[PDB]
């Protein structure tokens, strides 16, 4: 819906230059495929790894 | 390290004049000369100041 915009800010006087923020913002949703209680293009799998 | 500066701010709405805020700065360091643990040139004098 958006992509991530950068923005500043003089936060506590513009003259005084004491203080100063910045940041970033988004818009956006993430969601696996699924229809009908179903995945829709994974398979999933599980294996013993024992990690030494 | 800094000279004293002025500055001034709208706070509330710039539009709506309803607050207005006006602020100095200042970055300084005072200390007395000091080396070898003795005052460098201060001579301190005490005498008896009845105050009457």
């Amino acid at each position: 819906a958006q992509r991530p915009q950068a923005g500043t800010e003089k936060s506590d006087i513009p003259a005084l230059n004491r203080r100063m923020t910045v940041g970033m913002d988004e818009i956006i949703g993430v969601k696996k495929a699924a229809f009908n209680g179903k995945q829709h293009g994974v398979v999933m799998g599980f294996f013993g790894a024992a990690g030494d």
